[PDB]
């Protein structure tokens, strides 16, 4: 995250960290806790992943330091993407994770809620981005887990700014016109929260974006709404 500012322990419990053990442990990817056994996430961020059993996913987590050798973790049961997905920049950017085992709720980690057709109208105006990514184009894996406030931008207002790529409506942007905030590398597949009515709705996935907050460069979420129904039908299995 860049621009952001430390989060509070059990602040965002839904957020959690993918972990891959090769060649040596390291944080992925970000994640969101959308069900005792499913983690919604990005797509692209399993490029050169062939087996799920290099996975670990780690919950209630507010610093990188928490996590060592005899850290419990989750592992990862199956990996599930779209199959209409090629890459970040083309949509589709999503992808679910099945746990080896279930996760306990609780005030260190509890799901979010996923928007549904009906609140499609619904315009959020306080939505934060959380992740443990870049500070900075050129930087490193943050041990805190960073948030920021960015506001969401039309899509036709994207569009605009990204005159190279096609801003499908199953894509959301957010970002400031002078930039300042925004994800960054590390933050893929972060959850993009947004507060609506005194409870946090899970909008958008940290996807993409041209550099890293940059002026007239909002950052691509994927469109979850969008996928309500894919979710539902590859969590019925």
């Amino acid at each position: 995250i860049v621009g952001g500012t430390a989060s509070v322990r059990g602040e965002w419990p839904w957020q959690v960290t993918l972990h891959t053990t090769s060649p040596t442990q390291r944080h992925l990817c970000g994640g969101s806790i959308i069900g005792n056994q499913w983690i919604l996430t990005a797509a692209h961020c399993f490029y050169g992943v062939e087996s799920p059993k290099i996975l670990r996913v780690y919950s209630g987590i507010l610093n990188q330091a928490e996590i060592k050798e005899d850290t419990s973790f989750f592992g990862v049961q199956e990996i599930i993407i779209h199959d209409q997905y090629k890459m970040a920049e083309s949509g589709y950017d999503i992808a679910l994770l099945k746990l080896e085992t279930t996760v306990n709720y609780a005030d260190s980690q509890r799901p979010i809620c996923l928007p549904s057709k009906g609140d499609r109208n619904v315009i959020y105006t306080d939505c934060w981005v959380t992740g443990w990514g870049y500070r900075a184009l050129r930087d490193k894996i943050q041990n805190t887990l960073q948030k920021a406030k960015i506001p969401l931008v039309t899509n036709e207002e994207c569009q605009k700014r990204y005159r190279g790529h096609k801003i499908t409506h199953k894509m959301i942007c957010a970002g400031y016109r002078e930039g300042g905030k925004d994800a960054c590398k590390g933050d893929s597949g972060g959850p993009l929260s947004c507060k609506h009515n005194e409870v946090w709705h899970l909008v958008g996935i940290t996807s993409w974006g041209e550099g890293c907050a940059q002026r007239e460069r909002p950052g691509v979420y994927t469109n979850v709404v969008e996928y309500v129904d894919w979710i539902l039908e590859k969590t019925q299995a």
